[PDB]
């Protein structure tokens, strides 16, 4: 039994799993919805630590069993985080905001499936995925404001995939939108009622492609988040090409390409 | 009779009322074509500032009567303009600045209702609205180019809105463009010849939600417009949230929900 | 002979000619697919450098003969650019980043228009272009993953154009896009078979527009490219608008109007 099995075995509510390059994060607690609570947020973190060290893993795909991707937030937890002080609070938050960080820069591609609902936290996994393919009854809603809350912890990653434009719209009206609006602002990238089917493509790319290559862009495109394009972003951009270049892995693709051969990445 | 009632007498440019939460600004200039000049520019200003102290006010709605929302800028207006110096000119220009920072700084939720043509300063209203709604013949337009000038004042708002690859065509090209077009480029939200028809559920959904909660909102998207998401942001959000829900505001809200009763904001 | 007409016969892989406000770039070798290498790189920044000084030159176009647009990066040069060493590879780089930040800060209106292939450092091009047209058959790929590289030299142009959600999908799956999709990201701004006709709108519209305003309306979006928004914002547009206003330019652009006849630029 590897240490991926006996971690699916621990695990409440995720199960994992690892085969031929691919590796799965699966919200298994559908008899409540896959609703987020603290368990939930904890073992995400583990499974995403799990599978950065993992050298097995180029990918990770991100989905969920049930008819509902999560239902948001667990009713239970609420009640709880009414009862607690700041401190309490802030500790809760950076949690789910560590969570949100170690897979918005998780150094491999991410692929979230995501059918019926998402709500919660589980509109910031999605904005922090690479690829998001949803079903045609796919739903979204940010909520927070008819609570007097505020979807603080995501809105960085929410912000960047729909735009400001947008945000200022939905989380003001905490309104329900659906998976065609959804294509529109770019929080999903394709929309098909089979997952397995449209997430096979990606699936195939991604593992052709360059591992090295493929965390040097995500770290590229972060250091771009800013907008700015001045002498700085001039001289790192020429500096991260020429190193990838004279790097074993830039000198392995392309000789591979020149040679007409497969790389041995 | 209400301040209100006697600001909206005592206005020449400008009606606004208020009723049930919800308060207007109405652009009541339709024999000049709503055009814009000094007068109008400060005159909204000071509805502004009167319905940002108001606490019977929980949504400001901007429209206009007539059938054009602005022709831009008023011609009297601008041969005064060209005959000031630098000086006269920078104080008019951070007048309509102040304009829209306070717009788009404002507390609450705003929604923009626009019909026909809304050229000029008009478009700056339109992008520092929370929410707009455009009838079929609307009608945008960055002229600024055509007469040796630049849209400079509405230029950040604008460019927030429909993006700088849109900006950089349009604001050089200075072409008219259609309400199809400003809605994919997300000028505006909706597309409805019934202008009140198409508000109502909007009013409708802010009404029922957090005025805190909302007016953070307003402040998080603002501290994310830089697009750096740092250990710093992270902070940040994870403090926002972690106070509002132990807030009055935030406690009431959760209790409202899990007693499931309406919440008294 | 023009300085235009000479450069034009000296060039190798560039034509470029320059009637009635409308100068052109042309790539301009067809036998080797418009594949760039150092040649290219370099005669483009003559080209750019050439047209910048002239005074005659309102307007940009770049074009390309034969059926694509460029095919992206020449074998030959390939293999050179995979012998040399980092601080080779470095200055490589660094000529290419040269070629985009002259396009993209290009202080008059360019305008691309793309035939099938373009792929490599034209699509850098392209997202430096105030204006793109594409032809149906055109064809888009971010492919140095592939390779074991990154588009890094032309990522914070690309990125600019197509958004960071688009941008980590494109540039780590290498996918083949189309033309409609090209459209939608905002890569190009309009679709049409004919090239030429589909420029003819944009380029009447440009020749009749403030030389120094479009010059001003590029710097002043570069300004705001950060997405900050505070009172240096409102302190600098506010000084732009008031600066240009009473300028010869300004002067004349007004008077012009007021006059009803046409302005002297």
């Amino acid at each position: 039994a590897t240490q991926t099995e006996i971690l699916d075995q621990q695990l409440h509510y995720l199960s994992c799993t690892l085969n031929g390059g691919v590796a799965q994060m699966v919200l298994d607690r559908s008899d409540k919805h896959n609703a987020f609570d603290e368990v939930m947020i904890s073992e995400m973190i583990q499974v995403l630590e799990h599978f950065k060290r993992n050298e097995q893993c180029q990918i990770l795909l991100l989905k969920a069993n049930g008819k509902n991707f999560s239902a948001g937030a667990d009713l239970n937890w609420m009640r709880k985080q009414a009862k607690m002080d700041f401190e309490q609070n802030l500790a809760d938050a950076n949690e789910l905001a560590r969570l949100m960080s170690m897979l918005d820069k998780f150094p491999k591609p991410t692929i979230t499936l995501v059918q019926g609902a998402a709500f919660g936290g589980a509109l910031g996994l999605i904005c922090c995925s690479d690829i998001a393919i949803a079903n045609e009854r796919a739903s979204f809603c940010l909520s927070e404001v008819k609570l007097g809350l505020i979807p603080a912890v995501i809105s960085p990653y929410v912000t960047r995939a729909m735009g400001q434009r947008a945000a200022r719209r939905y989380m003001l009206t905490a309104e329900r939108f659906d998976a065609q609006k959804a294509l529109e602002l770019q929080i999903i990238h394709d929309i098909n009622d089979d997952l397995d089917a449209a997430a096979q493509p990606f699936i195939d790319a991604l593992l052709s492609n360059s591992p090295q290559g493929m965390a040097w862009v995500k770290c590229l495109l972060s250091s771009l988040e800013d907008g700015v394009i001045d002498q700085n972003t001039l001289d790192h951009t020429s500096e991260r090409i020429a190193r990838i270049r004279v790097s074993e892995e830039g000198q392995e693709g392309l000789n591979a390409f020149f040679e007409k051969r497969s790389p041995q990445w």
